């Protein structure tokens, strides 16, 4: 089993739990709770850059998020059929991580920039991202983002549509094909199971989890 | 068919690694330099930008945006992404550490004047103690001339590129990392990269204040 090393939070390991889950892979977590929990990993050389996410899979100690994602996605057939499909996928999931980054790091934001930053995430989701994934679905009419078969593009988009809902549920309201997608993916057996309570899907990041972040990562 | 066509403004910024990668692959490409907010609104209005942003690269009938979509595609097409999935994973780990440092250096010129000095000192710490030791370590681990699978890959082109920006920052940083020195020489010495390093190629100069203002004027920031 893949073993995921992170603290017990969404952070930069969430899209990996979803991709693994969506692919039917069961995995272990090992939760770092302390700065010295992290230092242990560092000292045992388990971390190429002294950072996590790290994931033990197939004898490798893979750090860097995209390293983990790209590897899962190919291994489990979720990276399209050819390089032209990977390229469309990549283009999509990169627009998505760019928005996912903005939202991953709102709680770390200096508090005086927080208002200006929400407003602009909302504005980008309305004007920039959503219309772009709506154009895609509308262009081919198909159930999936690419090559008419499930891929990680569908996993990462739907995940982000969950966070966009937590932010403001009005936002997706005029992107009906996104709504349709959100639904269909969420009713895929493995994702439905992942979205159920007691799964390893993790909650929004509250306060103490943030404070648990600063302590472990020393920031 | 058609040379790939790169769409950016006339600066390093987010298009430089692509320029590097395509040259190292010995692919001839065209550039179209955005000079103004108008030129960029035109690409927006013509539908050419999936997120209304550049880099964009027209290649193989696609309008690829997002540096990493473009990179991955070029890396794979020209066999510079390793020979399998386990290899692509080590390439991705390395080049993502590289991009983390690259981002830090790319964006330093945008940093507020009050932060710039603290930030640069932490770039220099991270280079000496985090990034460089991890790449020396890789090289030491196998003694081979390339970072992965013992043939040339984007892992080496990106790292070397970053060795040249780290050098501009402070040539003294790489000094306790001999194997990195050797990489940089050797890679710089491949025909394709050597030719790209020569005067009058598309390689771009470090961004001065004026280019930063054109960055300002164009992207509206
Ligand atoms: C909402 C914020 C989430 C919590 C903090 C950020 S993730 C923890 C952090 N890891 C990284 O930033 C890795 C970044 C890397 N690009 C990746 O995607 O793996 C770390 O080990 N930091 C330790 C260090 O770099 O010293
Ligand atoms: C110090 C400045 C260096 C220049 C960096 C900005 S490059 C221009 C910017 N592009 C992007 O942020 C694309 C980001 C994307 N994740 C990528 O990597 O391609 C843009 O078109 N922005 C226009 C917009 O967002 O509307």
């Amino acid at each position: 089993k893949p073993k995921l090393h992170y603290f017990n939070a969404r952070g930069r390991m969430e899209s990996t739990r979803w991709l693994l889950a969506a692919a039917g892979v069961e995995f272990e977590e090992k939760f770092i709770k302390s700065a010295e929990d992290l230092d242990k990993l560092r000292n045992d050389g388990y971390l190429m850059f002294q950072q996590v996410p790290m994931v033990e899979i197939d004898g490798m100690k893979l750090v860097q998020t995209r390293a983990v994602l790209n590897y899962i996605a190919s291994k489990y057939n979720l990276y399209g059929k050819d390089i032209k499909e990977r390229a469309l996928i990549d283009m999509y999931i990169e627009g998505i991580a760019d928005l996912g980054e903005m939202i991953l790091l709102l709680p770390v934001c200096p508090p005086e920039e927080k208002d200006a930053k929400l407003a602009l995430i909302k504005e980008k989701i309305k004007n920039r991202y959503f219309p772009a994934f709506e154009k895609v679905l509308k262009s081919h009419g198909q159930d999936y983002l690419v090559g008419n078969k499930l891929s990680r593009a569908d996993i990462h988009l739907v995940e982000l549509l969950y966070y966009v809902e937590e932010l403001d549920s009005s936002l997706i309201s005029s992107f009906p094909l996104l709504k349709a997608l959100k639904t269909r993916i969420s009713n895929l057996p493995t994702v439905k199971k992942f979205l159920q309570p007691g799964s390893p899907r993790k909650p929004p990041m509250d306060e103490k989890s943030l404070e648990e972040a600063r302590k472990i990562f020393r920031f």
